[PDB]
């Protein structure tokens, strides 16, 4: 959230995602062995519900980005000022 909150770092945003990446695999490495009532699946969902909050605000990120990518080109936003590269006020990309 802080380094997207800003510009001129995405290189730390890169990272920090690519250590997540990997995280995640070794979630889903400890859970390639589960069953339905799996001990291991157990010990994730209890981590999962006592990290409820930054768990929440990681997919409310990816919510918001991957919405403004179906938006970005849904209905007027691609065909809005077609007259060169992309021209936008951001008024109307608020409004929008």
């Amino acid at each position: 959230m802080k380094l997207s909150q800003d510009s001129s770092q995405i290189e730390l945003l890169k990272e920090l995602m690519d250590l997540q990446k990997d995280m995640v695999v070794m979630l889903l490495s400890m859970l390639e062995g589960n069953v339905v009532n799996g001990t291991i699946g157990k010990q994730m969902v209890d981590m999962l519900v006592e990290s409820s909050n930054n768990v929440e605000m990681i997919l409310k990120f990816f919510d918001m980005f991957l919405k403004l990518k179906d938006l970005t080109s849904s209905d007027t936003f691609k065909e809005y000022d077609p007259d060169g590269k992309g021209v936008i006020s951001k008024r109307d990309f608020h409004k929008a």
